[PDB]
């Protein structure tokens, strides 16, 4: 049906579906076998994840994921975000071929692994000790800013920027995922929960809300909320502050209080990253330096 791009077209019957993963506003994505993604091994098998229209897709739909699909085409590939692999445009349904990262979203990720908290029964050299140390958290963060700096370079504008778009790798890379996305910015519901629980607009420069405008630093202040995510392993931001108090508590200049065992270094650059005026916020190729500085002096 749509034109023919021998350059990312992939044969469908080299894919076989497997267990859906999640779904979206548009789209959902199902996780899928793959065989000769690498032409130079025609048979060796890949795990990969396959994003499709629904049953119920219109025509608008049909487009959103078209756009997807070229955006994803151009934006090329980085170590720090989800690639394109390749699409299946000819003689059947319309497939955006993903990458997979094992561990699912980095939200997810840390929430799974927090320390057991003072109730275990020792067992072991290592009971107080939890799977996550402040290093890694640490490069946790500066990959999803190497990432960012990327998307930035590639004139990539996020509008979402969250941890839970963020997806790990079973060796713990940060792979930024739904960057390229027509998210309607001009009819959100900002009163709106997702399923789990999520309030978007809790991740909205001040700009980006009440004035609709977006642009890379508009992502710097999400880039804030995600670092406050982090060390907070997993936490909503403004607990317990319903939408209508995020209003006007956010036109008062209110921001989040500094998190348990988080060092003031990184309570500085989510003050940074929250500053009014989006000029005197950092850029991402500032907040990659800035917590470079911070991975290698904790480690030796
Ligand atoms: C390709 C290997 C794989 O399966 N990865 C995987 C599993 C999952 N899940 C979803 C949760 C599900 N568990 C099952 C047990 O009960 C709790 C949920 C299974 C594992 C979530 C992910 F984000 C991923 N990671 C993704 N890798 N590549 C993706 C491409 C699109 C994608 O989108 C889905 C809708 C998604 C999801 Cl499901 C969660 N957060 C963000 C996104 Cl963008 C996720 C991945």
């Amino acid at each position: 049906d749509l034109p023919l791009d021998p350059l990312w077209e992939f044969p469908r019957d080299r894919l076989v579906l497997g267990k859906p993963l999640g779904e979206g506003a548009f789209g959902q994505v199902v996780r899928a076998e793959a065989f000769g993604m690498d032409p130079a091994r025609p048979d060796q098998a890949s795990t990969v994840a396959v994003k499709m229209l629904k049953d119920n897709a219109s025509d608008k739909d049909l487009a959103d994921l078209v756009s997807e699909m070229e955006v994803m085409k151009l934006i090329g590939r980085h170590k720090n975000i989800i690639n394109l692999l390749g699409v299946c445009t000819q003689e059947g349904p319309l497939y955006v071929i993903l990458e997979c990262a094992a561990k699912g979203n980095l939200r997810e990720f840390l929430r799974a692994r927090r320390p057991p908290g003072p109730d275990l029964s020792p067992d072991g050299p290592r009971s107080s000790e939890g799977p996550l140390s402040f290093p890694v958290l640490v490069s946790c963060a500066y990959q999803v800013a190497r990432g960012m700096q990327y998307l930035e370079s590639r004139k990539c504008i996020h509008r979402d920027l969250a941890a839970r778009n963020v997806l790990v790798t079973e060796d713990n890379v940060m792979k930024i995922a739904d960057f390229g996305l027509a998210r309607g910015v001009h009819h959100i519901d900002y009163y709106k929960k997702t399923s789990n629980g999520r309030l978007p607009v809790k991740w909205m420069a001040p700009e980006a809300l009440f004035d609709e405008v977006y642009t890379h630093q508009s992502d710097v202040w999400s880039f804030g909320i995600l670092l406050w995510e982090i060390f907070t392993l997993g936490g909503s931001p403004y607990p317990g502050i319903p939408v209508e108090e995020l209003f006007s508590l956010l036109r008062e200049g209110h921001r989040m209080d500094r998190p348990p065992h988080c060092p003031p270094e990184l309570y500085g650059l989510m003050r940074e990253c929250w500053h009014a005026a989006p000029s005197q916020r950092p850029t991402f190729k500032q907040l990659v330096e800035a917590l470079d500085k911070v991975l290698l002096a904790v480690s030796e």
